[PDB]
């Protein structure tokens, strides 16, 4: 089918599993010692914040409230963004400009912690805990110091590893499955591409690759009446653009979380003269489209987090 | 055993499941709603709060923090105490006047969710999402109105009678297994109850069931050398006898969480003129005991929450 076969070209769907991480082989000891790190509110200098808690693996893997401050990169609060399938992102930040994403050489976890606590007051929490310490060098057999920022840091990618969602109905209709997705879906999947939504929602997650000099704004005043996606101030201030798997799940939208409704974050961005320009229709079936990249949900076992002990830092501040 | 004789006559321990609740019998429909609801961010006006915010289930069932406010009873913030077992307790609040405990009608879910949002509020919201419509309907058959206050409190209690923590050692040494507690866990056991501890930590929980006229308080300046166990300004104003199962895991202790050792809480307890005072050995045995209180902890699926709609309403203050 010639709509399978552009759609090919653009799209790739996500992977069942993950196994191997900067070239190295992802153990089952990694993947647990990351998820209780991911859940472990003691990460955080007062003892209060977890990624889980703005990364709730339950609702989407996003807390789907209109923004929140977790990133040391953040310039200001912004909507957070799932966790589900970010290992795939080349683009990790909303916004920034140019040459400092050429800057911003720290990664989401060590952007949190220097912003939450600091590294060695995280290594001297952990280091404090034997069950921890343990389970640092049953994941990491050869390494000088088992307990420490880096390993903590790799335990915690390892378990986003694990976080992806396989199998939405996009995804088997790529592989194969032409009934996968519904004539609405298609004629949702046909107009995404030709409405040149693709130019910058493509690749495994539909976004999250690149910048563009793009961004969400209140108008003067000229939800779909009162935002637009218009240019930044100049080329050099980009906003990544957004991955779109489980969509359907992460609402509010744009990096400011201000537009509720996916009908009208789909009419705002085919209205930005980034392309032809939408057709009601059009914009029911995008929506209807962008519904088939729900994946499946990780099945999640909370974690059993050990006792804090009595050289463990208490809260503070 | 003399020992497992005097024992017996004031201890009983933790039942395998309780299955039946207000004499109705508890579902697994009921169980699995009573589940989302326990995590549900949404039932906080804020979208932020949910049980397992402060009844944290990775970490002893509490949130392990000095104090949180999350009760309307509360007259000013207190330590989350843990959600596991809680369903024994008669008692259920940590302080009070005799009087208004005698008003404090309502119960710690109604308490909340008045506190954190509003009875309609919540209703509103749980009946903007099919998903929940079906879940009460299927889990409450015989209902006129399946989305209602009353029947969120009903499968909350039903997910709260699952999270109970059977076979400690001492439970195991209470059924039988004279071999569950070692020398020194029964050295402790008999001082516990020697020195008068039992008075009032006594029952299925070791506590929880009655009130006292002696509280935590700061000493004028006569942790075991500033804080200290007094009576209260008249025996009107009463706290309840923290239940002990599980303490090892829910640091700090006392309801205002200033004390963060075991050893501290015990020596500060062993000497508020209670009983006879203890002994340094005492002390340590005592502790020793404690420990054999920690249960099993529930394994938890972290529950799918589903989507918010477009009559969902949006998070506030
Ligand atoms: C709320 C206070 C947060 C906490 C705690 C954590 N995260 Fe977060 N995260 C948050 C926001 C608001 C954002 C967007 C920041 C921005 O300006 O871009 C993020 C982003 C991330 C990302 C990048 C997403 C991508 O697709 O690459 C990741 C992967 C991420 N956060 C992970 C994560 C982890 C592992 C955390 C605990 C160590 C963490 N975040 C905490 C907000 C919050
Ligand atoms: C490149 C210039 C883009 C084109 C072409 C389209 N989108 Fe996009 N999209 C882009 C950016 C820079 C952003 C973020 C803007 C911000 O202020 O945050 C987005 C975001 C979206 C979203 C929101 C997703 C979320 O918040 O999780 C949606 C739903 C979206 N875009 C859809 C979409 C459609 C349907 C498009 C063509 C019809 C389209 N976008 C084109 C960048 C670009
Ligand atoms: C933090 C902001 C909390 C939230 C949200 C919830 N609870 Fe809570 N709970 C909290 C505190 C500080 C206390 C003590 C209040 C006091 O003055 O006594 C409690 C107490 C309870 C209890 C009683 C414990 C017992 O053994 O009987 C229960 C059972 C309880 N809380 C349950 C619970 C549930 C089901 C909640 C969500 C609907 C809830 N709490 C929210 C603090 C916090
Ligand atoms: C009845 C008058 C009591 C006797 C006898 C003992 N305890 Fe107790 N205990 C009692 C109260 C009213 C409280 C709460 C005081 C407050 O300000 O919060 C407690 C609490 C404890 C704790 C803390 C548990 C927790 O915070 O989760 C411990 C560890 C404790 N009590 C132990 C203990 C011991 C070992 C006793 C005899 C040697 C003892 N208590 C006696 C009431 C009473
Ligand atoms: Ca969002
Ligand atoms: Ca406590």
């Amino acid at each position: 089918d010639a709509l399978h076969d552009q759609a090919s070209a653009l799209f790739k769907p996500i992977p069942e599993q993950v196994t191997e991480l900067r070239g190295q082989p992802i153990s089952e000891q990694q993947r647990e010692l990351g998820k209780k790190l991911f859940f472990d509110p003691r990460l955080s200098r007062s003892h209060v914040l977890s990624c889980n808690t703005c990364h709730n693996v339950g609702t989407g893997g996003a807390d789907n409230v209109p923004t929140s401050v977790g990133h040391g990169w953040q310039k200001g609060p912004r909507n957070s963004p799932t966790v589900f399938n970010a290992v795939f992102n080349a683009a990790q930040f909303w916004d920034g400009r140019a040459k400092d994403l050429g800057e911003q050489a720290k990664g989401p976890i060590q952007n949190s912690v220097e912003m939450h606590s600091t590294p060695q007051l995280v290594e001297q929490t952990l280091g404090s805990i034997p069950e921890y310490v343990d389970a640092f060098r049953k994941a990491f057999p050869k390494a000088g110091k088992p307990v420490s920022f880096d390993n903590m840091a790799l335990a915690i990618e390892a378990y986003e590893a694990t976080l992806v969602t396989p199998d939405s109905p996009f995804d088997l209709y790529l592989k194969g499955d032409d009934k996968a997705l519904d004539a609405q879906q298609k004629k949702g999947l046909k107009a995404f591409m030709d409405s040149g939504c693709s130019a910058c929602h493509n690749g495994i997650n539909l976004g999250g690759q690149a910048y563009f000099p793009f961004g969400l704004v209140k108008k003067p005043d000229a939800d779909k009446g009162r935002f637009a996606v218009t240019k930044t101030q100049s080329d050099e201030y980009v906003f990544r653009a957004a991955p779109l798997r489980n969509v359907a799940l992460t609402a509010p939208y744009f990096h400011s979380g201000q537009v509720w409704e996916l009908k009208d974050a789909v009419a705002i961005m085919g209205n930005a003269q980034l392309g032809k320009q939408l057709a009601p229709d059009d914009v029911e079936n995008i929506v209807a489209f962008l519904h088939s990249l729900s994946g499946k949900q990780p099945r999640v076992e909370y974690p059993l987090l050990p006792a804090s002990t009595e050289t463990t830092p208490r809260p503070a501040e």
